[PDB]
């Protein structure tokens, strides 16, 4: 409706600024901040991740889960099985569930994985890392490739069925059978993460958040999002596939803003975008992806 004005304004407030890499610098050491500091002691309780029960659940002890808003678990397994997951909920443009930012699976916590996205009704889950990423081992593996034996977590046996290789990620097909109950997930695996460098990122990253969104249209089951700490290359992509709802849904509000998009979310999961690049990515996507709605409003114009 007022969409294109809404939109052009933000076009040429870009196209008419300096932007330099300096202002991203001070832009996001204060998103950080004020993001983290001026609370009060008791401001954003994680009692329940710092249960010494489940201290050994966490990758990183300084990256825990809000009570609040942490996915809490209530499928039963064995009798050792918390509710326990170091994982948040992220809120959609149609849903308070759109999205599951959570860190990549420890050994002790595989199980836990699967127990939440059978639990949640999860149909897409992606990883933002190759398992094995410039030196270090982002997280253990929870799938498996095909022809390869089915893995077993618990009362969980999940194998691939198919995996299909794209330009800058793949894409399996898992199938995981539960209680003689049998379902298909399909977990995007991003490969190709630039290494110093956001203008060649852009578009494939698009690509990736497009290719996802032909599966899962809205928000009506959560989609799983993660690498290794459910933070950092988690949060571009909750937060560039969020303002790409907002377009397509022609809701975009007036004065958006990329700093306050990721407080908001911050608030909701720890620590979401963690470097100055992944935050020029998350703006950079978005103006992109600004200037790609405003040639769909052209078109479409009668």
């Amino acid at each position: 409706m007022d969409q294109r004005e809404i939109l052009q304004k933000f076009l040429d407030e870009a196209q008419s600024k300096k932007i330099t890499k300096e202002e991203f610098a001070n832009e996001f050491l204060k998103l950080k901040r004020q993001s983290t500091k001026y609370k009060a002691d008791k401001t954003y309780p994680t009692t329940v991740a710092e249960k010494p029960k489940n201290i050994k659940k966490n990758r990183y002890k300084d990256i825990l889960p809000y009570d609040y808003s942490r996915v809490e678990l209530s499928l039963i397994t064995s009798d050792e099985d918390s509710s326990y997951i170091n994982a948040n909920f992220i809120k959609g443009v149609y849903g308070p569930k759109a999205y599951i930012a959570t860190q990549g699976p420890l050994s002790t916590t595989l199980l836990d994985f699967w127990r939440m996205i059978w639990e949640y009704s999860v149909l897409i889950i992606v990883m933002a890392c190759m398992e094995y990423e410039m030196g270090k081992k982002k997280c253990e593996r929870y799938w498996a490739e095909p022809g390869e034996m089915q893995l077993e977590f618990g009362p969980f046996s999940v194998s691939c069925e198919a995996e299909k290789r794209k330009s800058d990620y793949i894409i399996r097909t898992l199938k995981v059978k539960f209680n003689s109950e049998t379902r298909t997930i399909y977990q995007f695996h991003y490969k190709n993460w630039p290494d110093h460098d956001v203008p060649s990122s852009i578009d494939p990253i698009l690509e990736l958040i497009w290719d996802v969104r032909c599966y899962q249209e809205d928000d009506s089951v959560p989609i799983c999002i993660h690498c290794s700490a459910g933070c950092g290359r988690t949060g571009v992509i909750c937060a560039i596939d969020y303002t790409w709802m907002l377009l397509k849904d022609g809701i975009i509000p007036e004065n958006f803003s990329v700093f306050s998009l990721i407080r908001e979310m911050r608030t909701q999961r720890p620590s979401l975008v963690q470097t100055q690049e992944q935050y020029e990515l998350v703006y950079n996507a978005v103006l992109e992806l600004f200037k790609r709605q405003m040639d769909v409003i052209r078109d479409k114009h009668s």
